[PDB]
């Protein structure tokens, strides 16, 4: 099977397309402008861009599509999918009463949020008077699938998971559902099924098989760690980027009032995380990213630097313990750089350790190996800190990109993901 991922980031697009029985693979991108009148336009026209950059011969042997997008984007668009108002984006918080939407959501649902899509439809809610019936909202990765299959109110349960869905029991609550918001809401399907055929019209344009199907889609930060492969409770993906990431395969649903943790369904599994503040940024404040070697080739992990930093870039933290006035601690300073930056990678190990230590104590399946990716996953001085901490496996992650984890939905689904 040849299958075609898309992946939508918030400063542009990839598209991979993967030969799965050959390993062979195709990849192309789009650069997002940093302003637009009509951010809508400028994410189809990425489609097409995208679409017209794979080779034809590739385009003709494509059989399914997916598409992932950022979580919490979403559209507000009239019964042909037409956008009605500017999209919310996943950074914009909205100014409303959480305790409005305290009828429509478990005690301590991750839509209770400023941020959430379930937040921002009731904003647009207040905003417009009464938001007509045959209205919708779409998710960023759903209104561009739906530019692919044309039908229309279509979601899938990781994206929706933020509007109020609740993947533990498959459904919206039915209050949610009655309520004035209910006719706005979509059909919430698992990720990587077949939602429709493609449109004859895209098929014809563009040279696919008019018998390639389109796949409900996932979020970028899933299809992050659909990359990798893993499938097994207990595996974990840590993106060592300017913050850190932590992602962690589970049996059992967890989550966390005060850190946010939260998990999504994955097939009869769950994915479970959280993100630090601490970072590569902390790093990069001291230090270039040329430094950053030269020094790191002179540590010895094996032997103790004496220094107990807490790598923050600034004033409060998150993850895996929030604390909102929780101070950088980065005393005392040696004299010797090294061991400055052995301090600093040391810290930023403990805040990983923690991380999946809290996770499992918070009931998630224990860890049983680490794939790492972002900027860090090269630096093997802090792999050997890393697994001398935690004490499981760790190595790169053979795949990183959001676009070869939608490219592995459309292909296997959810799949693998069952015992």
């Amino acid at each position: 099977v040849v299958a075609l991922g898309l992946a939508f980031g918030t400063s542009g697009a990839r598209a991979i397309a993967c030969d799965f029985d050959s390993d062979r693979s195709v990849s192309v991108s789009v650069t997002f402008p940093k302003t637009s009148q009509n951010w809508p336009q400028v994410w189809r026209e990425a489609l097409w861009q995208l679409l017209t950059q794979i080779p034809a011969d590739w385009r003709s042997r494509i059989e399914r599509i997916a598409i992932d997008g950022t979580s919490g984007t979403v559209l507000l668009c009239d019964r042909e999918g037409q956008p009605q108002t500017e999209p919310l984006l996943y950074n914009q918080a909205c100014p409303i009463d959480l305790a409005d939407l305290a009828d429509w959501v478990p005690a301590d649902h991750a839509a209770l949020s400023s941020t959430s899509s379930l937040a921002k439809l009731w904003f647009w809610q207040q905003q417009f008077g009464a938001l007509p019936p045959d209205w919708q909202i779409l998710a960023q990765a759903d209104w561009l699938s739906l530019q692919l299959h044309g039908c229309s109110q279509q979601s899938d349960y990781h994206n929706a998971l933020k509007l109020g869905y609740s993947p533990d029991r498959e459904r919206f609550s039915k209050n949610l559902l009655d309520s004035e918001l209910g006719a706005l809401l979509p059909v919430v399907h698992e990720p990587g099924v077949a939602i429709g055929p493609i449109l004859p019209a895209i098929a014809q344009e563009f040279g696919l098989s008019p018998d390639c199907q389109i796949c409900a889609g996932t979020t970028d930060s899933i299809a992050a760690f659909l990359a990798s492969g893993a499938h097994q409770p207990g595996e974990a993906v840590t993106s060592l980027g300017s913050t850190i990431v932590l992602k962690l395969l589970s049996q059992v649903a967890v989550s966390d009032r005060l850190t946010g943790v939260y998990s999504h369904k994955l097939g009869g599994y769950w994915l479970t995380g959280g993100a630090s503040n601490c970072g590569g940024a902390t790093l990069r404040q001291f230090f270039p990213d040329t430094e950053l070697e030269s020094l790191s080739c002179q540590i010895d992990p094996t032997k103790k630097s004496g220094l107990d930093y807490y790598p923050l870039p600034s004033r409060g933290e998150r993850f895996p313990i929030a604390d909102p006035d929780r101070l950088p601690q980065l005393e005392p300073r040696p004299e010797n750089p090294v061991q400055f930056l052995q301090g600093l990678l040391e810290g930023l190990t403990q805040v990983e350790t923690l991380g999946y230590q809290r996770l499992q104590d918070l009931g998630a399946t224990p860890l049983k190996r680490i794939w790492t990716a972002g900027g860090g996953a090269k630096n093997a001085v802090w792999q050997q800190l890393r697994q001398q901490a935690i004490g499981v496996p760790i190595a790169i992650a053979p795949n990183t990109e959001a676009a070869f984890g939608t490219a592995r939905l459309a292909a296997f689904g959810l799949a693998a993901f069952h015992s």
